């Protein structure tokens, strides 16, 4: 298939027995903002669900075909791969739901549908929206989607924005030198210190952080979920120019993304902004290893460039130069292994 | 190989990715009982050490095989299969140790050695001793070991008590109790409960603990790695008789263990115990679903069945009952899914 072509058998393995758990069901239900917007975002647009055919893409404990229910669809085909597909089922029966939830076990790329569908949800965002290369199911899945069909989320924006934080690059400065030591129990650990220092800045942050960090205005790059093909996100081309606002060491880039449910009656945002109440997908900062200096109206500019692996992620480059200077940072990033620093 | 027979593939790609980050390195490096313990081990028997040819099963970043070098070792093969391979033969040169320290990249079921060893060294210990299946990996590299050649750690020992702590118990229902809510935003989750439960109870639970719950004195089971051969760790049975110094509610058994270096000058031992300094091995507890209730100079008795998993962990069996009363518990877990508390 399409999903087992772009996947290597040990991350879909892993990836899949990490959503069978109802502990990690529960985690995610039980942040309110997600969980509250969905709700309130297909039962405001009710009218795209009344006497319809749903597809929900990847249930999980089927909350979202729940919602499609609560809003009257007349049918929902919940396609879910992990063993969670049968606590779904358990679910539909006891809320006495048979007659319109249909679960359907397996990869929505593998699977059969009976029919065409009007709509598809789906709750496809990892960190930084691209991990777990969840949306190419979804894009995926508009091979089920009717001429004119909708898709809930509609797009998806992501935020970048220059940061300043003295004690996050020292932390990891401080964590990678370790490898230093000349004589750690008697062992000299210098020569692997360039490797650990790009192992350690590698790694992505997750957290969040109060918005006074920020240097200027973010810039947004927009993926419209009812136009984009899978192959659009094998790799993605972000340019940037930032006016600067502050003046000091620019130590990185914040990333954050919004998506909008673009209904018949309204328009619901879910907004994982700083700005903004949080969520658990927090923020995602990606440190350079040599921080650039910025004076407040210098322009800072260039890429990030994301690069689709066979691990379900991304291969992060990013790279950032201040006009005025020609001062230059070039940054990899592995977006599997980020720093949960909450 | 042996190893790829006992082994599903996406579970031996995800262990030697995680092993070969430099941070997990330093993690376990920094644990100064650990580093210390076995630098102690090693240099305070010099003479099973001086002139010899030494074998380190799964070397890391190589730290055990410079302390056998510290200690006069004429030849150390040093054998990894991690992409940490790399990282510690850069250790090898940057030491002047290539006349000494030979990195062999590779498992050591799969390798060749060009000749036999007169000590084997490892650190094959995982959470209560067996998890990671570690210790069939050194067992086997008992084929390059000469005739009465040594095994530093040289034998093993895992502790299990019966232990009290309502709050800990109450902390599994509490969360398992999220579904049981009928009606959260419109849906019934009342009838994932009980699966919920299970899940919960299925976790042994990784954090340390005051000494004051332990109900009775441990039970010791005892691998001696002189003579163990690795089909005795596939299926690992405990038999247990405590006889109870406190009354109270027992809610489970609490594991830890010790390794002793049993060298020609002296024997030093790494010890786990709740009495002694924390390391990262912390201790583990096993929860009964339905705690049983014993009054002091009771006995409570039954048996700890490890079972090996290809997931390179094991299935945990245990059954115990307080022989006054016949009041019974069993309850299963799954090693591989710990509940790190601490
Ligand atoms: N917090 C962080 N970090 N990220 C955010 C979490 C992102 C959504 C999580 N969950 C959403 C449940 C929403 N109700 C994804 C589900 O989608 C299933 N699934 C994934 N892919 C496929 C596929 N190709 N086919 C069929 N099912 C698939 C998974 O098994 C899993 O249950
Ligand atoms: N903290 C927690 N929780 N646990 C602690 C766990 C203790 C082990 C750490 N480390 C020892 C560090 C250096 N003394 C094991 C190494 O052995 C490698 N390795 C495993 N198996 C094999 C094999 N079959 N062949 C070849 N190499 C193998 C691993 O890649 C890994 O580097």
């Amino acid at each position: 298939s399409v999903f087992s072509e772009r996947t290597e058998e040990s991350s879909a393995v892993q990836y899949f027995q990490f959503y069978g758990y109802l502990s990690q069901q529960q985690n995610m239900m039980q942040d309110y903002v997600r969980t509250g917007t969905y709700q309130r975002a297909i039962l405001q647009n009710h009218t795209d669900f009344k006497d319809k055919i749903v597809l929900d893409v990847g249930c999980g404990s089927g909350i979202l075909s729940f919602f499609a229910a609560q809003a009257g669809a007349r049918k929902i085909y919940a396609v879910e791969a992990s063993t969670m597909a049968q606590h779904a089922e358990v679910l539909v029966k006891s809320n006495n739901l048979t007659d319109r939830i249909v679960v359907i076990p397996g990869k929505v790329e593998e699977v059969s549908l009976p029919e065409q569908v009007d709509i598809i949800i789906s709750e496809p965002m990892g960190y930084m929206l691209f991990n777990e290369r969840m949306l190419e199911s979804y894009l995926h899945a508009k091979k089920y989607l009717k001429p004119s069909g909708n898709m809930f989320p509609t797009i998806g924006d992501v935020h970048l924005a220059p940061f300043t934080d003295e004690q996050l690059y020292m932390e990891q400065f401080t964590k990678a030198n370790f490898w230093y030591q000349p004589s750690f129990h008697g062992v000299d650990l210098s020569a692997l210190r360039g490797a650990a220092v790009d192992e350690y800045f590698r790694q992505p942050v997750v957290d969040t952080f109060d918005i006074r960090i920020l240097m200027a205005k973010s810039v947004k790059y927009t993926v419209n979920f009812l136009e984009a093909k899978e192959g659009d996100l094998h790799r993605i081309e972000i340019p940037f120019k930032f006016h600067m606002l502050h003046s000091g060491l620019v130590h990185g880039l914040a990333f954050w993304f919004d998506v909008a449910f673009i209904g018949s009656i309204m328009t619901v945002w879910l907004s994982t902004a700083p700005t903004e109440p949080l969520t658990h997908w927090y923020q995602v900062r990606c440190l350079f290893q040599s921080p650039l200096f910025a004076k407040a109206g210098d322009t800072l500019s260039g890429t990030c460039l994301l690069i689709a692996n066979k691990r379900q992620s991304y291969d992060i480059s990013i790279v950032a130069q201040v006009d005025q200077t020609g001062s230059k940072s070039s940054n990899l990033l592995d977006l599997k292994n980020p720093f949960f620093r909450y």
